[PDB]
């Protein structure tokens, strides 16, 4: 009975949070898309006006940009799809559950190809990232004993401190190379270092995706080993909150009566 | 030294895997995207040349499309962003990690609020699937106890079939609408519910915008609860396929001697 209580507990706490939230992005955003929208109508009568152009040829050269856009045709010198280096860039995102959306199957064979290999894949990525969390766990285990000097084991709050360190460490490193390679402030390359971390992947702000890139052999390097050790860190983190999580509604549980 | 090994072991098939994708992947799209680009291209000399405009006017107005684009505004009708429903969808994407990107903050205190609002309900949302996890395990083992009719806790392959076998029949039945009611393929719709069922979540396909929606209140309704059920099942799927996989990896790690 006490598991289906936690469990009852867990999705109405869920459910209210979610309605929270909603309620306060809306406060937040409503007023600036407005004023976003109202720009682009002004922006687009003026040009019909000026070149006295028609609506319905708009129209649809517009679709016909959208499909480009969707075929992978940018504004400004990007890199090209589905050569070696792009399609490496591709699967890696697939198997880390990240998609960012830069780059997608668009033929009969290609999603069949998808659908198995993602199956395959991201168990096995999963599993990586809970044999690190334990080799983590073992190697601070040991570091406390040795520096003291099995029944050493810290406590979980221990290590959500040092989780948090470490990404705020790691966040930090990476975006101060992001900000003066890209055309990018320090606060977007932090907002860009928790999206991908995450394994959120909205794909608004994508990196190493400007064509020619400078050195571009050091740069695809530096910015693979930075995710990997980003997403690896930021899992380890939500997994030890979650069980804190779970101890704090069994509290509640018991107090309640 | 055997956890160590396993690592690297681990680590050195993963590599293996996403090279050899790579290049499947490459050789599957290279020619579908220069089709693509070529024919952008020739659409595109196709239009300046008719409406006599110089490409440099023509490269400022589809920077101001892009700009407007990435607000909200599309070439169809489309519903409205951030009004109270569609940030109940944004967030709900959100909590999840799956991060379609229709909809992204574009303010300054609309990212520290994602920030800090994701660092808290991505962990109650994976304690939310393991509890699920587990629930279904004790279901599973009491209903063959009482067709038998503790010790009756059935094994992991029994338990990825059935897991298996409840994604197809999830999949098909979801599949069964977004056919007739989007206009879409029977395969595109298979190929949509596996890309957000395993919150990959590329964002080419996304479901429920289409400004009115017939009764669009039950619409959304059956889209939220076919989803949430859809992405459980596929959560357990993988993490008992990971299971299987440290077991094969033990067993070619004995051989080895
Ligand atoms: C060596 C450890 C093996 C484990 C690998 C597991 C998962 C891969 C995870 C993240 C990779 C992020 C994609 C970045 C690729 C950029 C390459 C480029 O810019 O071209
Ligand atoms: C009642 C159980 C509580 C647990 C909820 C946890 C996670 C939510 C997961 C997935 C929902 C994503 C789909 C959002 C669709 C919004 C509906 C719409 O407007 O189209
Ligand atoms: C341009 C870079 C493409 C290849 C980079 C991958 C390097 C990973 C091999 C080292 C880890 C064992
Ligand atoms: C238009 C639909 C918005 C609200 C739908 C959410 C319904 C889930 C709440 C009931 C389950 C506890
Ligand atoms: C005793 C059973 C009560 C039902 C619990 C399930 C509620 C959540 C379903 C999504
Ligand atoms: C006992 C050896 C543990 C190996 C740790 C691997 C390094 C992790 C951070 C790069
Ligand atoms: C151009 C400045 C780039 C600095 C990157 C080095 C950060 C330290 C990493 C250990
Ligand atoms: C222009 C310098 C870009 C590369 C810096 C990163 C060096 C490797 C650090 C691990
Ligand atoms: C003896 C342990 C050497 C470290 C193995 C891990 C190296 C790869 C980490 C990415
Ligand atoms: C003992 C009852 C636990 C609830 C099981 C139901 C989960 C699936 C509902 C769709
Ligand atoms: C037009 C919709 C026909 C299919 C709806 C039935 C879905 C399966 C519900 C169990
Ligand atoms: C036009 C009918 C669309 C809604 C069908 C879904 C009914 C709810 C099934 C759970
Ligand atoms: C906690 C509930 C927030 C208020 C809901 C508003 C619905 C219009
Ligand atoms: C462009 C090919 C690079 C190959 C990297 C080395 C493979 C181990
Ligand atoms: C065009 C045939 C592609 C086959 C995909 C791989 C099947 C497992
Ligand atoms: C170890 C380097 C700390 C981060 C430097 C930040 C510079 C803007
Ligand atoms: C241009 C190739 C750079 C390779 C970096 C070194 C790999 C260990
Ligand atoms: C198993 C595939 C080996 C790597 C292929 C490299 C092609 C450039
Ligand atoms: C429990 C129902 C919440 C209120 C729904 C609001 C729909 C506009
Ligand atoms: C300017 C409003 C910011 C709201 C987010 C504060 C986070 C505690
Ligand atoms: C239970 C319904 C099975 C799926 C029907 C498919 C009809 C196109
Ligand atoms: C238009 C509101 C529909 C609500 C569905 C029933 C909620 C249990
Ligand atoms: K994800
Ligand atoms: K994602
Ligand atoms: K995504
Ligand atoms: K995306």
């Amino acid at each position: 009975n006490e598991d289906n209580a936690r469990f009852l507990l867990l999705a109405a706490l869920i459910v209210l949070y979610l309605l929270g939230g909603a309620a306060v992005f809306s406060a937040l955003e409503l007023a600036h898309e407005r004023q976003a929208k109202q720009r682009w109508e002004e922006r687009l009568a003026q040009f019909s006006r000026g070149h006295q152009l028609s609506r319905d040829e708009l129209r649809g050269f517009l679709r016909h940009y959208e499909e480009a856009t969707r075929a992978g045709i940018r504004v400004d010198n990007v890199r090209p799809r589905w050569d070696f280096t792009g399609a490496f860039y591709f699967v890696g995102t697939v198997v880390s559950t990240i998609g960012f959306g830069m780059t997608t199957p668009a033929t009969v064979g290609g999603k069949i190809f998808l659908i198995f290999y993602g199956l395959v894949g991201c168990s096995s990525t999963i599993l990586f990232f809970n044999l690190f969390l334990e080799r983590l766990i073992t190697i601070i285990a040991y570091i406390m004993k040795s520096c003291h000097q099995a029944g050493w084991k810290p406590s979980v709050y221990y290590v959500m401190l040092i989780l948090c360190t470490a990404s705020i460490l790691i966040s930090c490193c990476a975006s101060a190379m992001y900000t003066p390679i890209e055309g990018w402030s320090y606060f977007d390359s932090l907002y860009f270092c928790f999206v991908a971390f995450s394994t959120i992947g909205f794909g608004d702000l994508v990196s190493s995706q400007n064509a020619h890139y400078e050195s571009q052999g050091l740069y695809r390097f530096a910015n693979f080993v930075f995710i990997l050790m980003g997403v690896c860190c930021i899992y380890s983190l939500f997994n030890v909150i979650s069980i804190l999580i779970k101890q704090s509604l069994n509290w509640i549980l018991r107090k309640m009566d």
